[PDB]
């Protein structure tokens, strides 16, 4: 049988490890962390997605605010207000729940953000550092998975890591962090590609250590696509009427060595990582 | 057999039409292009390098200039100068050759190029941008990679790659840009050097692309090659100097493969004047 790792274990003290380190920073004088997080229009998961967000600030010493604006706003707007919080002092935090409204260029909104505040790490500059091993912070969904891995204590020097993404944005930044030279696992790296055939992404999995599904399709990662002993991550967001990942969790059981459930999985783990950079950047 | 790609000729081709390019912008009545390169001290690869480069500039009709400086100078010292080429008009491309002494902080040094006067590509945002498909300005060699695929008609969609990677720096913007929706639509794998010739074995077989920058005499041979694919060597190893393949014993079944030397290298050289004569039009 799986072990199967408890993501909400593993955020819970990731989260008290903030909350010491946050205490300790306010002991000395210090202004309390701030967070904002804009929200736009009513994406029922975006809102569920925000609300865990400030609820982990909260119970971490990070005060918060949300701004929700409806999915009219204009893109003038909206780079307006992140240039208002870009300079508003007492905002240490700052991030962009996506997707937004299609009339709203996203590159262009996460460009916006102040490389200082921009604890999601979505814009080009630390995009570009991550690459360069010169960031302070780190994509909250990658560095999850990261800590996943390192903290179970799954092995990766030399290992086989498959990375099945639905965009580059997903999975191109989880391969860097297990690809670079230790964060990072100097691991071999596969990145299955979009629409790519199961059994030809199967010819990848079967040989890997450490499967990483990101696909967003159910049941992707059954137990025929898995050699024994295999860590499975799971990733993927699926409604099927319930919330599912990418692996078939009951089969994959059976024959993989580790596994993570959705939910409880790299959820919590998301949310933890962004309480760790969050106080990163009040810290500068 | 395998039909072999000289890198140098394809290299002197688009050499050409740069050429054309540049006396067209010239004839216009705009300034002739300028590339500075900054060379710190005595490696002779570096100045094996760095000859190639000046050398493509004269071919294509673009104004170079070689500064060498002692690898005692300090690292304040290169910032000046960069800073002072940075803020001359007349010059439009700007790189440092790297490796520099241990005393200089090599990512400060191409975070102080100019976003826009950085024609290797190597400064934080440019490498951001290339992750995002913001970018005008590919790194030379991965952009010298693909254009040997592109243009030798080599097809990636949904096709297996695999890179070899020494370091991150080297086989992650060839796989960033063999992944990507320049597209290629690939899976990619990259391995890093602490999986054995073994492991990546089981790798290279399933791969119609193995591309071979691990700097291994004889990493790659015919076994782990699977019949008629493509075999870029990307390698460099120093008295001879070979690629990363066992040239001889894979011609036998890949489908296309590059030599060492007159392969990546003139792509590189090559690509990079066409990141000259792009910057050069802002
Ligand atoms: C609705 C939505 C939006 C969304 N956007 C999204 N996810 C992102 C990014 C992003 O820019 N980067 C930085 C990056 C490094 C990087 C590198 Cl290193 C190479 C190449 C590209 C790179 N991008 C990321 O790492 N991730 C994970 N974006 C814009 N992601 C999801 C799915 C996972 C989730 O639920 O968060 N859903
Ligand atoms: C001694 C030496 C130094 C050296 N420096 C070196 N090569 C580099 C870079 C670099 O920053 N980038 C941009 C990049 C994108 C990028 C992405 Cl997209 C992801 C991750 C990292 C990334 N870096 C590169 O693409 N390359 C190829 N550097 C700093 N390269 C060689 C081999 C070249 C040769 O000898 O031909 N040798
Ligand atoms: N879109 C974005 N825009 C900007 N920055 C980002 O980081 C994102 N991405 C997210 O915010 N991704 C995310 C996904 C799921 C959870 C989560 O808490 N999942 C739970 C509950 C499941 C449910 O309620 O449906 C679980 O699996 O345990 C948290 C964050
Ligand atoms: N280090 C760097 N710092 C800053 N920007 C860079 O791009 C680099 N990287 C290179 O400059 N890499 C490079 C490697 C080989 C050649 C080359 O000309 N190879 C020839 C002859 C081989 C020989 O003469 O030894 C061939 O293979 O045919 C040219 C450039």
């Amino acid at each position: 049988e799986a072990v199967v790792i408890s993501g909400r274990k593993l955020a819970q003290q990731i989260k008290q490890e903030v909350r010491q380190e946050v205490e300790e920073w306010v002991a000395s004088g210090n202004k309390r962390p701030h967070l904002s997080v804009i929200l736009v229009g009513e994406n029922p998961a975006s809102h569920s997605y925000v609300l865990n967000k400030t609820r982990a600030a909260a119970v971490v010493g990070i005060n918060s605010e949300t701004i929700m604006k409806p999915a009219s706003i204009s893109e003038e707007e909206l780079l307006n207000l992140i240039n208002k919080l870009n300079n508003d002092d007492n905002v240490d935090g700052l991030l962009v729940q996506l997707p937004l409204p299609e009339h709203i260029d996203e590159r262009r909104i996460c460009n916006a953000v102040s490389p200082d505040k921009d604890v999601d790490g979505f814009h080009v500059i630390n995009v570009g550092r991550m690459c360069l091993d010169q960031y302070s912070m780190l994509p909250a969904t990658p560095w999850g998975v990261w800590e996943i891995i390192k903290r179970t204590g799954i092995p990766t020097l030399g290992k086989n890591v498959v990375v099945a993404g639905r965009s580059k944005n997903v999975g191109m930044p989880i391969a860097m962090l297990l690809h670079t030279d230790g964060p990072g696992g100097d691991a071999t790296v596969t990145i299955s590609h979009r629409y790519t055939p199961k059994e030809q992404l199967k010819k990848h999995t079967i040989l890997a250590d450490i499967v990483i599904s990101a696909a967003g399709i159910p049941n992707l990662i059954t137990a025929d696509m898995i050699k024994e002993g295999a860590a499975v991550i799971d990733v993927g967001i699926n409604r099927v009427p319930k919330l599912v990942g990418d692996v078939d969790f009951e089969g994959v059981r059976q024959k993989a060595g580790y596994i993570t459930p959705v939910p409880g999985g790299v959820g919590p783990m998301t949310v933890a990582m962004l309480m760790k950079n969050t106080i990163i950047a009040a810290k500068k």
